């Protein structure tokens, strides 16, 4: 079964999905959205939060299911504090891409997914001896989910650049990583 940090993120994500249909997206996002004021620069959890908001259910659904596969495959071979940490800092980066471009107002664990779809592979790709992979027919998924991605075909409104961040975080830590 899924690993405690596998578990809990997709716990904590619908607890939120179900407080933003109960009290409203915007509300929510007053609590769990990037800094958009700068009396909230020091709620530090601001910088990590915005990845547990989804906007649909396709929107969660989706994350979740890429999350639980990829994620709990993380934590498996590699350990949960390895899982945290691709969260934390694939979290923090994509958000700050997104907002320089786009604006405080965005959430979606997307960010962390496509960093784990990139992680898994060059990791694999690179350190078969890590015990880690991305098994081929995955990567022919994965590669879908990234170019429907980049070229909006989810319709979506929310746009891409915690999308390419995400990646690329995930395939510098999978650099580093197989080193
Ligand atoms: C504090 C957020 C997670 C709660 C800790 C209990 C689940 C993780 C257990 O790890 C082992
Ligand atoms: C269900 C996850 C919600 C996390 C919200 C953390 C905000 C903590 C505010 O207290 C300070
Ligand atoms: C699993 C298959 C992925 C489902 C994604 C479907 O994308 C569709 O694309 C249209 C524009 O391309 C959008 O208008 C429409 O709302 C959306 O449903
Ligand atoms: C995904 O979670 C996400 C998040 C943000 N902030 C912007 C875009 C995207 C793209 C997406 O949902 O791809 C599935």
């Amino acid at each position: 079964r899924a690993g405690p940090v596998t578990w809990v993120m997709m716990i904590a994500c619908v607890v939120v999905f179900i407080a933003m249909q109960i009290l409203g997206d915007q509300e929510v996002m007053l609590w769990l959205a990037w800094p958009f004021d700068p009396t909230l620069k020091f709620e530090f959890w601001r910088y990590f939060t915005h990845a547990l908001m989804h906007f649909s259910l396709m929107h969660i659904l989706f994350n979740l299911l890429w999350w639980w596969y990829l994620g709990g495959a993380v934590e498996k071979r590699l350990g949960s504090g390895k899982l945290i940490v691709i969260t934390l800092i694939s979290a923090l980066l994509s958000g700050y891409v997104q907002q320089k471009f786009s604006g405080p107002w965005f959430g979606g664990l997307s960010g962390v997914v496509y960093a784990l779809m990139g992680y898994v592979w060059l990791r694999g790709e690179r350190d078969p001896q890590s015990g880690i992979y991305l098994q081929r027919g995955l990567i022919i998924f994965a590669l879908i989910w990234i170019v429907a991605g980049w070229f909006d075909l989810f319709g979506m409104s929310m746009a891409n650049g915690a999308h390419i961040a995400g990646l690329a975080v995930g395939l510098a830590m999978a650099f580093v990583d197989s080193l």
